[PDB]
């Protein structure tokens, strides 16, 4: 039904207008996004709203995601938590006794980070791209209720990232959501058909 | 109204009776696929457990266990670790009708080339975001349907394949189990928002 309707609307924005994105909206929207879910309620994620260094930024993009970071009034960086030990640690000290029991606080204190100390170094690695989706989806829905189109790139040098947004190395990049009112109409792209894609067990 | 949505969706755990109809199952599916992809490359397979859900739940971990047993419906969620595959199959399916001389070649030729060059991480890590995407999508598309959800990663993967009878390409990212919810849920823990924000 209406679900349905925002899912229509959000489109591959790739050019804006000169429309001002409030910096009121950007925070709302965020605040919406990280009602997600995350694994072990970890929410392992960094939003860096990008609006001084733009056009740094957009040297570190590939092909026509130069253009689009250049152009973009916003651009929000995602980074995840690579020390995922110290990102359970930051749930307990931040929520402290206000939000969660003894048992819950020892849990992320001392329980979480001795499973995370056994991931491998893809697990690691997969669970950061995994929850950084979850949350990415949430961000450019919560955007597009709000009228903001907005595009995903991962096609960037990730490398740099960190260097040029002045963030801790702890944190790495996933992805550039670039934000903005969108300068012209556009179709869905095509999905496969969901019987294609369905199967029954 | 995505802020109300979102205050609707909780980890549930426990679900009533109630039976989940497969065309609505099938609805929030088709929803969920609406969510973009890197290069819309669209790597996804839902596979719906109905029959199969007592041999699913041994493989999954500690109180994941009872969810995946008691759970009407669970949705393993797999990606396809054949990428050049995937590209060709969306120009095959899609074709003239859908896509352009210069679209159908991107997917034919320039995309398997460009997934050649990506390290084996790279590859995994696009496999784990893309299933991130859609399965926060589907979610939603439950919650807006009235139905429970709960997303799963605490499971045996290596089996997965084995005992859902899926081909090896394919590879198990998350279940999610689906049903009508049994308790009031209070909404878990947040940070706050200014404390997960730089601005720069
Ligand atoms: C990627 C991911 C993995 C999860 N794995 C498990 C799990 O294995 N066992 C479980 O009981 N819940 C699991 N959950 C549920 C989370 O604990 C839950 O979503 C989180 O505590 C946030 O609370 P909320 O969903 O009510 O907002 C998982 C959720 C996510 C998104
Ligand atoms: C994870 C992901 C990565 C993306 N990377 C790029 C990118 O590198 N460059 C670009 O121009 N668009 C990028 N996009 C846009 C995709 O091409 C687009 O989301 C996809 O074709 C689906 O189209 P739609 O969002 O309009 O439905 C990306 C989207 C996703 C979600």
């Amino acid at each position: 039904m209406k679900f349905l309707e925002l899912n229509k609307k959000r489109h591959a924005t790739k050019h804006f207008t000169d429309k001002l994105v409030d910096p009121k909206d950007v925070r709302t929207a965020i605040e919406i996004a990280t009602l997600a879910p995350s694994a072990h309620n970890s929410q392992p994620w960094k939003f860096v709203v990008v609006r001084e260094k733009n056009a740094e930024l957009a040297k570190l993009a590939y092909g026509s995601n130069f253009e689009q970071v250049s152009s973009a009034p916003v651009t929000i960086a995602l980074f995840t938590d690579t020390d995922l030990a110290k990102r359970a640690r930051k749930i307990a000290r931040v929520g402290g006794a206000n939000n969660f029991s003894e048992e819950q606080l020892q849990y992320f204190m001392k329980n979480l980070p001795a499973e995370f100390a056994r991931y491998s170094e893809q697990q690691v690695s997969d669970y950061l791209a995994l929850n950084a989706g979850l949350v990415a989806m949430n961000l450019v829905l919560a955007l597009t209720d709000q009228g903001i189109g907005s595009n995903i790139i991962l096609g960037f040098d990730k490398s740099k990232v960190n260097e040029v947004l002045e963030i801790e190395d702890r944190f790495r990049p996933e992805l550039l959501i670039t934000v903005g009112y969108t300068d012209e109409k556009l179709e869905p792209s095509y999905r496969l058909p969901v019987d294609e894609i369905i199967e029954k067990r």
